[PDB]
């Protein structure tokens, strides 16, 4: 609709016509309007880094690790019950907890029904926003949560695992037996629910998510690429080692690997499994998986890099991305779409750029290879 009040009277019929009642939805709706800073966020597409090693900082920050720790005691019986029950690592758990909402302290502090309805009138992706909020109205007429107390961030991410109401709805528990799936309130519903989660995309419980490698002299970097799947045996008879020297981790074989560069080639290297994969469902970010990797690995006193970060890692900006994709394009290295995201067609062009002017092809882009391709 034009105003909100026409919008939400049109979504209504679609709400009854998916099944919620009247009474749940002029509940949930009660007062609400558009909210502007959902807008602004939505809209705020920015321009500044990064750069990894001052994201990795404040997600490895000893605060938030203790904290963890912390947490791993005050809730070990729980965890114990979870970790044995879904086969899912205890310290991963709460890994992810730390991460998404900082073990239940920062869950956000907007009313998830006035957000979503925000974004699917004026936001740029009202096909989710839609999806999200029958969802979420579904939740507050099954009860897990009172329309008061349904709290997340400004995209409709819940509670303290920060679960989209969709993936509430298909993994959500109720870990504790009251009936609800209260992932806001509940510390058990919660850490059961991304346990669950964290099953169903694949984890094996004792398996390293992955850990960090030293690369031979003249690697080719130009498998350092998620898309590249390779068993540690191949890894291993390519010369890539533990970070010490000497032979990888013993048992795994023929688990398959991808390489991790979080900063090219001059920063540290690491082999990433089938865990991290799972953890990249909950959020599709190699940076994000890397964090939650290393904050569990924190808590038992682990978590250590030893390669050294690049000092000049200073990550490109929106437009700088926008205009290293046009660079690219003018240079004969095709990278596909110019839409300032650098996935795998970008870093393909990347690499052959590299490749041209003789440098490592980790398809890593930084402020020297824009600089050198406006000469
Ligand atoms: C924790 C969580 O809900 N993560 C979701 C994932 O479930 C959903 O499939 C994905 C789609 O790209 O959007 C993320 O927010
Ligand atoms: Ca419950």
């Amino acid at each position: 609709g034009q105003s909100f009040e026409q919008w939400r009277d049109a979504f209504r019929q679609q709400a009854l016509a998916g099944g919620i009642d009247a009474q749940t939805f002029d509940r949930a709706f009660a007062g609400v309007q558009p909210d502007p800073a959902v807008v602004e966020a939505d809209r705020s597409q920015p321009e500044f880094t990064r750069p990894v090693w001052k994201y990795l900082e404040g997600a490895l920050d000893p605060l938030r690790v203790r904290q963890g720790q912390a947490r791993l005691a005050q809730h070990a019986r729980i965890l114990g019950e979870v970790d044995a029950r879904y086969a899912v690592d205890a310290d991963a758990v709460v890994a992810i907890w730390g991460m998404e909402s900082n073990y239940g302290s920062h869950m956000g502090n907007k009313n998830v029904i006035r957000s979503l309805a925000t974004l699917a009138y004026e936001g740029r992706r009202p096909e989710f926003a839609h999806a999200q909020l029958l969802a979420a109205l579904k939740i507050l007429q099954h009860g897990d949560v009172p329309a008061s107390f349904m709290i997340g961030s400004w995209a409709g991410a819940m509670g303290q695992t920060q679960f989209i109401p969709t993936t509430h709805n298909q993994y959500a528990v109720d870990f504790d037996g009251d009936g609800k799936r209260d992932i806001w309130g509940s510390p058990g519903d919660a850490l059961a629910s991304t346990a669950n989660y964290l099953k169903a995309s694949g984890w094996i419980a004792g398996q390293p998510w992955g850990f960090e490698v030293r690369l031979p002299a003249g690697f080719d970097y130009s498998l350092a690429e998620l898309t590249i799947r390779k068993p540690l045996g191949e890894w291993q008879g390519m010369g890539v080692q533990g970070v010490n020297g000497g032979p990888l981790p013993s048992g795994l074989s023929g688990e398959q690997a991808s390489l991790l560069l979080p900063a090219g080639h001059r920063g540290p290297a690491f082999l990433v499994l089938h865990n991290f994969r799972a953890i990249l469902k909950y959020n599709n970010s190699s940076a994000y998986a890397l964090a939650v990797g290393l904050l569990a690995d924190s808590f038992k006193g682990g978590g250590r890099i030893v390669g050294a970060w690049p000092l000049e890692d200073v990550p490109l900006s929106r437009s700088q991305r926008i205009e290293l994709q046009r660079q690219l394009a003018a240079r004969g290295h095709d990278p596909g779409a110019v839409d300032g995201i650098i996935g795998a067609n970008t870093r393909k062009a990347i690499r052959a750029c590299q490749q041209e002017f003789g440098w490592p092809a980790d398809g890593y882009p930084t402020p020297a290879l824009l600089d050198r391709l406006r000469t």
